[PDB]
């Protein structure tokens, strides 16, 4: 049927080797190849990929960019030469591509926003304390926009005092750090949130470090990788918002022979994996966009949830 790129940006945690692994499968499952390439977070990299692939002229490239400004003319170059576009996860509202499958990363940040609400409310009566959050990388649209939510839900308690600093390049040494020195500085800190489980992997340890066993400062962090789910059963993680990654997956897989034909893809509810999925037509062209949840002790064993690593069996079918 074709060949697809993959230009991933990096393959530094569960979500990112995890994806590749996903759109291999699914893209099989309907007829497609698959080759990658790893920018291992360098934008030149990339660009450099970008070329590299615009001159295969494969079927299709799915992006997700490592700086969601900084690729905005390759996308266009790769439109240029009749070359589909498909922007994978990192949202890039700027220029025009053939497809776009999201989360509702606004959405999952005002997920975390409720729950960082219900916890200290939970802990000190009234919506009041203090919140530690350690978003991803600026470049990065999925963590931006899942600030917004987040803020947007926090700011409407002044009596919630938050601290925010980015873990640049999705760095968790760069959470870990964050971590010891924001909670030395604030021993009152009541909740960390931070925009990957990987970076709570870090933040566990430097609570360790401090003397802190798991609940006494809650956290919570919002893509749903495995070591997030681990650590949900261990007690040290309040909530998990994940983001479905084998449906932002398949939803790329189940609509590439209207990417690759140049056929139209029509707006409307679509049900991705068992999740009612939005597709809209928007500046930036056709963009499905797939809930996130949260999970909890109580629900962290559902196999829908993509850290469980249990894909969905059957297979995918093109949407005709
Ligand atoms: N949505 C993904 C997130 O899960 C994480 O893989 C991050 C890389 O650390 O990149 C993107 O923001």
């Amino acid at each position: 049927k074709g060949m697809v790129y993959y230009l991933v940006p990096t393959l530094l945690d569960e979500f990112q080797t995890g994806s590749v692994n996903a759109l291999s499968m699914f893209l099989g499952q309907v007829g497609y190849e698959m080759k990658t390439l790893n920018a291992d977070n360098k934008t030149d990299a990339q660009q450099s990929q970008m070329n590299d692939v615009i001159a295969l002229k494969p079927a299709a490239i799915i992006l997700a960019a490592v700086d969601f400004n900084a690729l905005k003319p390759s996308i266009e170059a790769a439109r240029a030469a009749g070359i589909p576009v498909v922007e994978f996860d990192r949202q890039i509202t700027s220029t025009p591509s053939d497809f776009t499958s999201v989360a509702g990363t606004v959405e999952i940040g005002h997920i975390a926003g409720d729950h960082a609400i219900s916890l200290l409310k939970g802990k000190n009566g009234d919506v009041k304390g203090k919140i530690l959050q350690v978003p991803g990388d600026p470049g990065d649209p999925y963590t931006l926009d899942i600030q917004k939510g987040f803020e947007e839900k926090i700011k409407a308690f002044p009596g919630v005092k938050i601290i925010s600093v980015p873990a640049v390049q999705w760095e968790a040494s760069a959470a870990g750090t964050i971590v010891s020195d924001q909670m030395l500085a604030n021993p009152d800190i009541d909740l960390i949130f931070l925009h990957a489980a990987h970076l709570s992997v870090a933040a566990v340890a430097s609570l360790e470090a401090a003397g802190k066993k798991p609940g006494d400062v809650m956290l919570m962090s919002s893509n749903g990788a495995p070591v997030g789910l681990d650590l949900i059963r261990k007690g040290w993680l309040n909530v998990e918002v994940e983001q479905p990654l084998y449906a932002q997956a398949a939803a790329i897989a189940m609509f590439m022979d209207k990417v690759v034909g140049k056929k139209p893809i029509k707006a409307g509810d679509y049900d991705v994996l068992g999740l009612k999925s939005v597709v809209t037509m928007e500046t930036w062209g056709p963009n499905i966009k797939i809930p996130g949840s949260a999970i909890t002790k109580e629900n962290v064993d559902n196999p829908s949830f993509w850290g469980n690593l249990k894909p969905p069996t059957a297979a995918i079918k093109s949407v005709e």
